[PDB]
DNA sequence: CCGACGGCGCATCAGC
DNA sequence: GCTGATGCGCC
DNA sequence: GTCGG
């Protein structure tokens, strides 16, 4: 990657200001920087090139200056050397363990992997089970196996009711060589906009996952958001895949391109596209597009028949999931 | 300057 | 019990 | 931290 060192530094920063400084709007705007750097063509030569990219601004700027002048950025030096900075970092790494609950734990003396261990009854069941395959989660998945993944959700998912739809979004549907997780969008004809004519429409899915042991573990489950644990079966004498994160999202069958396009993502193409939108007076969410009236209050769900639709109304031209991975 | 910054599901908790 | 806030997660 | 009005 081109200017690799000047993103893996802002993503560090972003890191280090969701994590510790508690700065969601400082995360953001550091991994919008990070987003767009990483796709600029050139190499960067100085701050004041990137200054000219929507998203760096005079900071950054000199940020980038300092990296390039010297490969390192001095604030982070010394970030890496903030006990108390460094374990909330690492505590954060498990999932369901947040920027608070990890301040709380380096408060307890609770600040390594070996802490966690010895204090499981200190932990909700989502961060027990993030702590039990730590490692794992932590591993990427190969687009072969992902496809091995589809294959199996896919026909179990059938088999429970053909009239079920399952599409795998996230970076896969983009195209990635690997993914972080699997994403999983479902649709069922008895559920719609405008009514639920069955019951436990996820709940049956997940149940029959479980029953092929493809789910091994829940991390928090609703009527219509799985997120879970899954596991690839092995085959004789060769070593078991690593437990992998799966998450599954009901959503109304009409509302299928809304629900795809937010689920495809990537987030922060998520984040820009609606942005985009509220400039372009309109607000997207996972359901619907829909105007924002004169007092800037959303209107009725405008007509979508295709992901297409939706970019037209915000006057982009369309692209491609494979080129949305920002 | 300075308000806005994407939008929402599930878990947990406070307050009634 | 419920509702509303908040934490944490997803893209 | 950056943008736009
Ligand atoms: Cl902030
Ligand atoms: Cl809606
Ligand atoms: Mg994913
Ligand atoms: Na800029
Ligand atoms: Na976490
Ligand atoms: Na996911
Ligand atoms: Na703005």
């Amino acid at each position: 990657t081109l200017n690799g060192g000047i993103t893996d530094m802002l993503t560090e920063l972003a890191n280090f200001e969701k994590n510790v400084s508690q700065a969601i709007h400082k995360y953001n705007a550091y991994r919008k920087a990070a987003s767009v750097i990483a796709k600029y063509p050139h190499k960067i030569k100085s701050g004041a090139e990137a200054k000219k990219l929507p998203g760096v601004g005079t900071k950054i700027a000199e940020k980038i200056d300092e990296f390039l002048a010297t490969g390192k950025l001095r604030k982070l030096e010394k970030i890496r050397q903030d006990d108390t900075s460094s374990s909330i970092n690492f505590l954060t790494r498990v999932s369901g363990i947040g920027p608070s609950a990890a301040r709380k734990f380096v408060d307890e003396g609770i600040k390594t992997l070996e802490d966690l261990r010895k204090n499981e009854d200190k932990l909700n069941h989502h961060q027990r089970i993030g702590l039990k395959y730590f490692g794992d989660f932590e591993k990427r998945i190969p687009r072969e196996e992902m496809l091995q993944m589809q294959d199996i959700v896919l026909n179990e998912v059938k088999k429970v009711d053909s009239e079920y739809i399952a599409t795998v979004c996230g970076s896969f549907r983009r195209g990635a060589e690997s993914s972080g997780d699997m994403d999983v969008l479902l649709t069922h004809p008895s559920f719609t906009s405008e009514s639920t004519k069955q019951p436990k429409l996820l709940h049956q899915v997940v149940e029959q996952l479980q029953k092929v042991h493809f789910i091994t573990d829940t991390l928090s489950k609703g009527e219509t958001k799985f997120m879970g644990v899954c596991q690839l079966p092995s085959k004789n004498d060769e070593k078991e895949y690593p437990h992998r994160r799966i998450d599954i999202r009901l959503i109304p069958k009409d509302q299928y391109y809304c629900g795809v396009l937010y689920f495809t993502g990537s987030d922060i193409f998520n984040k820009n596209m609606r942005a985009h939108a509220l400039e372009k007076g309109f607000t997207i969410n996972e359901y619907t597009i829909r105007p924002l009236g004169v007092t800037g209050v959303a209107g009725e769900p405008l007509p979508v028949d295709s992901e297409k639709d939706i970019f037209d109304y915000i006057q982009w031209k369309y692209r491609e999931p494979k080129d949305r991975s920002e």
